Formats: structure tokens, C-alpha cells, sequence
């Protein structure tokens, strides 16, 4: 179809950029999943990007973790209005906290990645995380306003955890990724993935990288204008806030179950979805928070999902409420300052996709 030419074109013309491969996975009402690749995987073999390769996802993990809560909250077990106390009792200021305030972004919590070091071979614990946020982030006041909170879904990992006695993959596995036929689909911290086949994470080193937002020191010199990082951090280090791995293909299997009731009762998907507050991501296009959704604006079109950044993989993932649509868009070209074009510039062919949706809808 001509929208079928249009899109190849978007993804073409933005590893023409300068990106150096992406992966996109795409479903419109009344039709099957379409997936697109342009570029590469493997910059320095020059093999080409497929619908097959691999890629972290990073903080799009956060809304499996945050489903795999709200099914707690279905099976009754878990009250998201209780607070978090019952399971983390010595943790400061933790009575001023529910359950929700973990998935919304307004928890105050002390934050972990901006400390952490990137490049390392260290296994993390759960709680080796939770010491390391307190020892190193800032804590401010529950409810203060939103402010991006990653220490919130490790913690909301340690309740799945602790409320059905497996990891919190085992529960990610059993009621998302199995009966949903996701079987490109792993939890880092807790499952082996196969490395072999992930599209390869190219850090930049671009001029507008000015600000940093990971401690990146021990990357050594770079080749051909980038870092190799795929293999830079332990997705342990991540932990329930950013360590899965994926298919754009499965991302779109899991958005549309989710967004069409086969996963999350009616309820369970509200708070999710509707009940949302103003939302900031710094160069990014989000607008609102659920429990478990960034309400990111593009022009006239809006997405439900989530961004990710992990170094050198940049997704944006979510449905478009107003025309049905799913969409996974992963480029495997990173860099660190949150408004470098490798970063934020991920936004804009992804804008490009809802407005050629909609132009052929019209
Ligand atoms: C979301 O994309 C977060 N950046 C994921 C993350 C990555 C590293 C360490 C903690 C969280
Ligand atoms: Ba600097
Ligand atoms: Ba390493
Ligand atoms: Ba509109
Ligand atoms: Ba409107
Ligand atoms: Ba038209």
C-alpha cells in the first residue's frame, strides 16, 4: 500500500540521520501486526536489521511490572490504596506511601540510575538497589509532584516478589508472556536471554551528548564515531525498572491484549490508562502518567505507552486510543543527555508513523 512505502521511507530517511538500524512493529485495527526494519544491527558486520533481533527495552519494562501488579490487585492479594509498610516497614517515610504511588511517578522516592555506573560486571540485588537509591539520591515528600521515579518499580518488583514466593519474571511469564504466545520475550535480571540474537547498542559520540545523564566512564575510545554497548550494563542493575528483553513484534502482542481486555479487568486497566496526573520525561514527548503509562503527545495523535532508554537501544512503544493503533519503534542508536538527537530524536519518526496513519485514514 502507499502507507506501507510511506512508512519504509520514515525509517529510511532517519538511519540516514545518522541512526544506525531500526525496528518497528505495528498494528491497525482490522489488520495484522506489519513490521518494518531500516538499517542495521550489526554496524560493524553489516548485517541487516530484522524483525527477529532482539533489543532491551528499558523502561517499557516498567508496564509488564506494573501490569503484573494490577493482577495482583485482581487476585486479590494486593490493595492499591494500602500502604507499602506492610512489605517494606523500615523503609523512610514508606506510611505516607500506597501501593500506587510506586507505579505514578509522585512518590518521592531517592533515585538509583543517575549513580549508577553503566559499565560493569556486578550483579544487583533487588535491595542492593533500594541501599544504593538512599545512599546516593535525594528523597523528597510522597505526593510532592511527578518526578520520574525508577526506585518505585524495583520496590513494586520486591511486592510481586514477595506475594507469590517466585522472582517476579516467573509471574511476568505465567500470566503475560505464555498466554499471550510472547516467546521472544525475557526478564534480565532473572532469565537468560540469547545475546547471539540481539541487534548490537551503539552509544554516539555526538556533540549534542553535552549532558550526560548515565555514568559512563570506562568506556574506553570509540570506533567509527561509537561505543559497542549492547554488553556495557547488567540488566540486574535495572532490575523491574528496566531489564527486559524483546521484539518490537511481541511489544505489539502485548499492547493490544492489554489495551483489547485479555489481560487487565476493566478496572485494573483504568487506573492503568485513565486515571492519570501531569507527567514529565526531559526530551521526551510524555505529557501524563497512569499506573504504568506514559501519555506521550504527538501533534494531534497521542500515545499510551512508555519510552525506554538503556544505552545504544531508544524505543517508544504504546496504542493510540483514537485510531486503535500499537506500535513498538526501537533504534539501537543511543547517546546520554536526554536532549541529544540519539536520544529524543527517536520521537520524531515515530510522530511521522501517526501522521501518515492518519493521513491514510482520512
Ligand atoms: C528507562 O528507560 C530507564 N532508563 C531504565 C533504567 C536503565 C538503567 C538503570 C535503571 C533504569
Ligand atoms: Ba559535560
Ligand atoms: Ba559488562
Ligand atoms: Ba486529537
Ligand atoms: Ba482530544
Ligand atoms: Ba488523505
Amino acid at each position: 500500500s502507499d502507507l506501507n512505502n510511506a512508512i519504509q521511507g520514515i525509517l529510511d530517511d532517519h538511519v540516514a540521520r545518522g541512526v544506525v538500524g531500526v525496528s518497528l512493529a505495528l498494528c491497525l485495527p482490522g489488520e495484522e501486526t506489519s513490521l518494518y526494519q531500516s538499517g542495521y544491527a550489526d554496524k560493524f558486520n553489516k548485517m541487516p536489521m530484522t524483525g527477529d533481533h532482539l533489543f532491551r527495552i528499558a523502561s517499557c519494562t516498567k508496564s509488564f511490572i506494573a501490569t503484573g501488579l494490577h493482577l495482583l490487585v485482581q487476585d486479590g492479594t494486593v490493595d492499591l490504596d494500602e500502604p507499602i509498610t506492610r512489605w517494606f516497614p523500615d523503609l523512610p517515610k514508606a506510611a505516607q506511601m500506597p501501593v500506587r504511588i510506586l507505579l505514578n511517578h509522585r512518590s518521592g522516592l531517592p533515585d538509583f540510575e543517575t549513580s549508577m555506573p553503566m559499565i560493569s560486571d556486578k550483579s544487583w540485588t533487588a535491595q542492593e538497589i533500594v541501599d544504593f537509591s538512599f545512599r546516593h539520591g535525594v528523597q523528597k515528600e510522597p505526593w510532592h509532584g511527578m518526578e520520574y521515579s525508577n526506585t518505585g518499580y524495583v520496590l513494586a518488583g520486591m511486592i510481586i516478589a514477595h506475594e507469590t514466593g517466585k522472582p517476579y519474571s516467573d509471574h511476568l511469564r505465567s500470566r503475560i508472556f505464555a498466554p499471550l504466545g510472547m516467546k521472544d520475550t525475557w526478564v534480565g535480571t532473572h532469565e537468560t536471554f540469547p545475546i547471539e540474537r540481539e541487534a548490537r547498542g551503539y552509544m554516539h559520540a555526538a556533540a549534542d551528548d553535552e549532558n550526560p545523564q548515565w555514568d559512563v566512564s570506562g568506556a574506553g575510545d570509540p570506533v567509527d564515531g561509537v561505543w559497542d554497548s549492547t554488553e556495557w550494563f547488567p540488566l540486574s542493575g535495572a532490575n523491574a525498572a528496566g531489564d527486559m528483553v524483546s521484539t518490537p513484534r511481541d511489544i505489539v502482542k502485548f499492547l493490544n491484549a492489554l489495551f483489547d481486555g485479555r489481560i487487565l479487568d476493566q478496572k485494573r486497566l483504568w487506573e492503568m490508562k485513565d486515571n492519570i496526573k501531569p507527567a514529565f520525561f526531559p526530551g521526551s514527548n510524555t505529557v501524563a502518567n497512569g499506573h504504568g503509562l506514559l501519555l506521550m503527545r504527538y501533534g494531534s495523535s497521542e500515545l499510551k505507552g512508555h519510552l525506554g532508554q538503556i544505552p545504544g537501544h531508544t524505543s517508544i512503544m504504546g496504542r493510540d486510543e483514537e485510531t486503535g493503533a500499537a506500535l513498538m519503534l526501537i533504534q539501537n542508536s543511543g547517546a546520554g543527555d536526554f536532549e541529544s538527537f540519539y536520544l529524543k530524536g527517536v520521537n520524531e519518526p515515530v510522530d511521522r508513523v501517526l501522521e501518515a496513519i492518519k493521513n491514510s485514514r482520512s
